[PDB]
């Protein structure tokens, strides 16, 4: 789904892993995580995205973010080759 | 806005600094850089938030970018005039 732009699918994996790097370099709380985060789409929303596409991403954003949000309710699935 | 927070700033802006240093780093893009701060958000809300707290914590999440969403907040002026 190219909702996003297209970028190398690995090299995200492997940026997210060295972001996660810098978290546990720090022992970074769950709360200051999540918080980095905000911190960082922040940044993105002032210095970075168009001001036209800032409400819009915004909403992609917190859309997608809900969708993401998930929990140990799956229940037969198709398989198990997500994480 | 003083919440969430609680940490020391030297601390936080210290982390901040090198999560964004791996950003400038790979070259991230706008849309990546957002998208790498929406996969910490899930990772979150998947494996370090509580369920109960889970909802609660990302609509604080959402409301709290939408309120650092820095967009031109009513420009006073002192004429009442129509346009």
């Amino acid at each position: 789904m190219p909702i996003t732009s297209k970028y190398t699918d690995e090299q995200v994996e492997k940026i997210l892993a060295e972001v996660a790097l810098v978290l546990e370099k720090h022992a970074a709380s769950p709360e200051l995580t999540l918080m980095i985060a905000g911190n960082i789409a922040t940044n993105v929303l002032n210095q970075r995205v168009a001001a036209s596409q800032r409400k819009l991403i915004a909403e992609k954003f917190a859309q997608a973010l809900m969708s993401s949000l998930e929990t140990p309710k799956t229940h037969l699935e198709h398989h198990h080759h997500h994480h």
